[PDB]
């Protein structure tokens, strides 16, 4: 399958080279996989989700995404037009309020919720969690992300937007999950992207067009936008039987575009998520 005039990030993850416009992907498109988007919620009614999105948990008064950030991330995972894994099942877990903030205790509860909730969903190709969030180092937040990964979920987390070593941020600094840096359309490290030894992978994170609330779209930038590329790519590869939740991050790193990125500090991986699609 070939989506012409795709958002640059989708094109990028199906190319060895920057500056292409076509997203090439296997038609299976993550069908049979589940991705939990642990965020501000998902506007499941957005036509771009084609009925494949549903809120499964909220830690606030409403499950509605009053912010947009969760809906954007969900759109990069699995919307029709903006998504890596266009046939994945999206499940919204609202751990962030409508300002995009959330207490650590709530984010941890939302991770533990996914680890349990996945057991009562039909996700035959496996389960992914996309955590486009983060704050300062917290051993308890990292432990929660480690548990969710251990439970058999491919956890992808944002490296953070501090232009600093991700070692000081959580859950970015949890070694066992897939910590995702951001790149731009020219294969530079996104100016804001965290870096460091704990990064597993980069994905497109600068000027990412996806779904927004009110049935809209917009382009925003962040390691929050890179993370769902990787989460969707994991869902896609798991559906293709190429990898499993336990190994997807390593598989994505192993199969990444290597050495393509500029402004990668020594000791940070130079790896850009790539689906290796061959028609
Ligand atoms: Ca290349
Ligand atoms: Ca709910
Ligand atoms: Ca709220
Ligand atoms: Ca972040
Ligand atoms: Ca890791």
């Amino acid at each position: 399958a070939a989506q012409t005039n795709a958002p640059w990030g989708l094109a990028r993850i199906s190319s060895t080279s920057p500056g292409t416009s076509t997203y090439y992907y296997d038609e299976s498109a993550g069908q049979g996989s589940c991705v939990y988007v642990i965020d501000t919620g998902i506007e499941a009614s957005h036509p771009e989700f084609e009925g494949r999105a549903q809120m499964v948990k909220t830690y606030y008064y409403s499950s509605r995404d009053g912010n947009g950030h969760g809906t954007h991330c969900a759109g990069t995972v699995g919307s029709r037009t903006y998504g890596v894994a266009k046939k994945t099942q999206l499940f919204g877990v609202k751990v962030l309020d409508d300002n995009g903030s959330g207490q650590y205790s709530t984010i941890i509860a939302g991770m533990d919720f996914v680890a349990s909730d996945k057991n009562n969903r039909n996700c035959p190709k496996g389960v992914v969690a996309s955590l486009s969030l983060g704050g300062g180092y917290s051993s308890s937040v990292n432990s929660a992300a480690a548990r969710l990964q251990s439970s058999g979920v491919m956890v992808a987390v944002a490296a953070g937007n501090n232009n600093a070593d991700a070692r000081n941020y959580s859950p970015a600094s949890e070694p066992s999950v897939c910590t995702v840096g951001a790149s731009d359309r020219y294969d530079r490290r996104s100016s804001f992207s965290n870096y460091g030894s704990v990064l597993d992978i980069f994905g497109p994170g600068t000027s990412i067009l996806s779904t927004w609330i009110g049935g809209s779209t917009r382009s925003i930038s962040g390691t929050s936008m890179a993370t769902p590329h990787v989460a969707g790519l994991a869902a896609y590869l798991m559906t293709l039987g190429k990898t499993t939740a336990a190994s997807a991050c390593r598989y994505i790193a192993d199969t990444a575009n290597k050495g393509d990125l500029s402004n990668i500090p020594f000791g940070t991986v130079n790896l850009l998520a790539y689906n290796n699609y061959q028609a």
